[PDB]
């Protein structure tokens, strides 16, 4: 049951979104310390992690680009490209691109992928 | 005269990068809470806040990507198409355009635009 280098999409907010990240080292009591894809390395109980290193194909998903802002949208794809792991993310009825880091769960979609998938 | 509304890259931790983000409400104290991109919204000190909406040309930036990782370079040009803002970024001489959440700015490249450019 190792936990240990394993991408993760964990939230670090009491309210928040849960973030793209992976697991750096597990400590006890179920925390596990996550460093996340955009550089912040914290703490994060296993209730708060889910372990999906592929987002679950067919979830919806909160996809977070310049345009649209904070879209919402469903999975309906993946391709790894180079190591660069991209979402199908289907917002109002078109599929577009988005990088793992760009796509993000809702507090909402969170608990509802935490029966599943968490830590 | 007021700060809000105005696109500022923040720290929002006491050992961490400047990520992008917005002032969404200008508290006292020289607190003002900033709304960043990714969706996180907290209160950060004027002086872990640099007032640069267009990223200063000509400045050493950490460019995050799936590919090389966090890489370090130079912007080298701007692109702002429909909205969105693209920084060209020059890592080992070769410019590369990366999004405004795909730039952000290490613990001393952020200090040495304080100086110049922090509230």
């Amino acid at each position: 049951n190792s936990f240990v280098g394993l991408r993760v999409v964990a939230k670090w907010s009491s309210n928040g979104y849960f973030y793209s990240g992976k697991i750096t080292r597990d400590v006890g009591a179920g925390k596990y310390k996550l460093l996340f894809d955009d550089g912040y390395e914290c703490d994060v109980l296993g209730k708060d992690i889910l372990l999906c290193d592929p987002i679950p194909l067919d979830t919806e998903v909160t996809a977070l680009s310049c345009d649209e802002y904070f879209s919402a949208g469903v999975v309906k794809g993946h391709r790894k490209e180079s190591g660069c792991l991209y979402y199908s993310i289907e917002k109002e009825g078109q599929r577009k691109w988005y990088k793992r880091m760009a796509v993000i769960l809702s507090l909402e979609q969170g608990n509802r992928l935490r029966e599943q998938y968490g830590l």
